[PDB]
């Protein structure tokens, strides 16, 4: 019994085993520091209603999913107190525009991870049975137990949302289909710094006959989850 | 006194902390392969053509004066035993299946004409290549390893396609702390939109990537 | 200029490049799971004697590497608590011995995040500034951070002291040796479940001319520690 | 559809899926450089009848499973001939002792690809269709493409072999073991630099209820293979 998503470039997945039991969703980094005000994003004068266009649908796509048994992963990224995991250059450039990673702002310490504006924000939060990935860096795979985490759960398919879709969505999205996972990024429920950045991430998913996976939205996707 | 140098780049010179050494620096020319963008092979090669030449006085000049020098190579084992069945059946539904015959013989397969480096940026002898099975350099690959015992820190990217295997690995290289360079006169894509547009994507927030800059800028300030 | 400490099969470091900012301590899964009642290892029947030795000399080493500025870091193994990052072999031979994990016990649920038993115990009990990993296996490095942080912190030298001697610390002795560290062994900083199994793990790093490094006790380091 | 080999400490597989899909033979190592002589560990001066043992269990296991159609994957340890893969610590040992790796000895440049010491036995040698993993360390896993390919094979089970057994062959157990594959040693399949080490190799696997698989012979998994 196959089935599929109505997408774009190929209708997805590619084989159509799409199951509860091989299909994850993924909700990367939907934090104060990256939606909110207060924090990294807004700090550095991004336009927030960008980043938080997704929230409703994804909050739509998250509940469809948990009410018919798919894994759930949300990621959340951000730096142990210590900072031993910061990349010098990373924090330089966040502290040259005034956004340093492990400063003090109205959230707490920006990115720092047991902070406040680090969090998850709670129109996403996660609960019990769902994996929380915590990151470093922008990739979701880069220094995280993810593909342990995908492997274990025999997971073959990926649905991505979150933000921000040219950074860290585009980032996981490349780093799993490098791997051979089959991804689907639901246009709808992502979003970034710049609105032309956002859309050209898009299509350069759809290059070469799907190169790095499909695309669709949150409405079809509820409307033919199995 | 300070051995401390920069290149004049966008949005920040680069690299961040003026530590660039032949020791500690690395050009990467990744994908410049025949069936990319060379007479013949695997319609438009237009825009995957016009980074040779840049990329050609950037490799003169830094092996000049003794950078690392490393190249890359996106293929398959003949057995295709690295080939995810989705890749697979993704590049057979646009007619250019992986592994199957071609002009310049099995597509994106290690060992074929087609799936060699050009000659116009051909490697030497030190020079290492890694041969990888995705879009990102690092996956799968031994080039963390080699990165690390050379105390490679400064990376300087180039070649095709912009979006996708050099995009790819500037995302890895700069999440795992390499400070890296992305020439935008020496990569190119297949739409020259998405090559605009994966170049912005670098400079934003600070420079979330890195950095942006050009063969001539490059030229003018190496150490 | 160079320092050494005396070790077993040559004096360590190779290079004697042995400095506070180049160098790290390595505490590994020194929790109550691997060396106290009512955990993991009690579960199996081990004689706990043989964890506990290694705690009083580890104690002096982190003491004197602490007052000299070197980096410290402990490791924990453990699962999530929704048990995504388990193997499914892993937990069935956990089980069929009676120690099984995610299950019940007098500390909490056996080697589960947030659980007492899982704990690092609280005489190797991490300081700020000091980086603890999470780890889902017995290597180190598998589906971690740490060899980013010991990246950015530019960390050449690691010393190996903790638990099990055999399992986690050769496996990760092992991982970090084929990266290019250079890894030193204290022996009386570690124990196993099988005190044989301990000295063989041991004698296995000085063939082929230290093959996985060097080995040497927690006395000679601190007296030669630069 | 179970089925198991004897093995110690648990029949194996764990959940008797044992099919030519799902599993791989591994022969490690079994280079001239590792057990012929003027290699590597013939400069050592380590007793070549250790190493050489397991040829005729080995070659016995590998026609069994070439004849059932089960995956066949080979290592070879090496270094790119310009060195660059090769650790700056990893050299001075082997240059120390006599053995240097990348020195010119009778049969070629001493662990370096393409040099007739560093190829694979004729006794064991591939044939087309049967993945040759090249690595610059002891784990497989460490710096190839070995992870990726047993995931597009969808692989779950390992059966090891090689040399030498508490160096390339436990490392690489180890390594798999934690990524959740499930592995079995076959002890007359390998040998050590050390017999002692060689058979401390062995039972460390067994220790926990299998902490790393199980172990069983070359007769023991020819008579009940599928």
């Amino acid at each position: 019994n196959r089935h599929f998503i109505d997408a774009d470039p190929y209708p997805w997945p590619y084989n159509g085993a799409l199951r509860p039991d091989n299909t994850a969703l993924i909700i990367i980094d939907m934090q104060t520091d990256f939606c909110g005000k207060g924090g990294y994003v807004d700090h550095m004068g991004y336009d927030l209603s960008l980043v938080q266009a997704p929230i409703e649908p994804i909050k739509r796509v998250l509940a469809a999913m948990r009410a018919k048994g798919y894994h759930i992963i949300h990621t959340r990224e951000g730096h142990r107190p210590d900072l031993a995991d910061l990349p010098a250059n990373k924090r330089w450039r966040s502290q040259r525009i005034g956004a340093g990673i492990g400063d003090p702002g109205p959230c707490g310490r920006i990115l720092t991870r047991g902070e406040p504006g680090w969090d998850i924000i709670p129109e996403l939060y996660p609960i019990e049975g769902e994996t929380i990935i915590d990151k470093p860096g922008k990739g979701s795979f880069c220094a995280t137990d993810l593909e342990l985490v995908l492997n274990q759960k025999r997971i073959e398919n990926i649905i991505l949302t979150g933000i921000t879709t040219d950074v860290s969505v585009s980032t996981t999205m490349r780093e799993a289909n490098d791997r051979g996972y089959e991804c689907l990024l639901l246009e709808d429920c992502c979003g970034a710094t710049d609105y032309g950045n956002h859309l050209a991430a898009i299509k350069m998913v759809k290059m070469q006959g799907g190169v790095f996976g499909s695309v669709s939205n949150s409405a079809a996707l509820v409307e033919a989850l199995p």
